């Protein structure tokens, strides 16, 4: 299935998905597509950051599902 | 100075604030408003998480600057 | 003419810009395609920083020149 | 333990390092070996600009990482 990945800042991002894709195997498909480094990366979906080993079904994240990204730096 | 924090949710909040405060100082104002401890807040101004020992001024977040408010939870 | 722009992280950015154009010209036409604040870029050549108010000619960039690109965040 | 410190004109220095050392420490051994003040060092670790006052474990830079050095200077 297709997701989408939203910056706060214009960007959207389409990714290739499973419902069974943890978030630490869709910070590596961002990684794969965008380059940004996954410790760098934070997810959200419902207005809550999400956690590296939950899937995507875990949080009910469907088809056309949007999430957000944000960039963390400190020791990522 | 007013600020504006915005959830992911839609939700903004107007925080009266120094541009010396502490991020740290932020997330203290947001509890007293919205009771979410500051162990639960992420802030994000410019697409970035901000740093707990970091100033407003350091990140140029200035009068009527909006930054972002995600809730960071585990379990959720 | 068409210039290169490439991060760290093995993203490249295909621009179409004129030698008369500024540095600040080029990071506006960066957030225009990938959302990144000009505050946040910048850009290198000759394995240099580059300056704002200096043109792409000035640093002798032509047609199918790379520029790198890094990130420096506003406090954290 | 052994780094590479490359700059983006491909120029490779090795140094020897502990995790312990800052990056400051590391902009020091940088000046020692290769002649460039620290104030001139801009140090790269997975497309992100390094902070003076953290350590190479703050950042997890372990055994044969590579850090990109980028050159800043006024006036060309």
């Amino acid at each position: 299935m297709q997701i989408f990945v939203k910056t706060l800042t214009g960007k959207t991002i389409t990714l290739e998905v499973e419902p069974s894709d943890t978030i630490e195997n869709v910070k590596a498909k961002i990684q794969d597509k965008e380059g940004i480094p996954p410790d760098q990366q934070r997810l959200i979906f419902a207005g809550k950051q999400l956690e590296d080993g939950r899937t995507l079904s875990d949080y009910n994240i469907q088809k056309e599902s949007t999430l957000h990204l944000v960039l963390r730096l400190r020791g990522g």
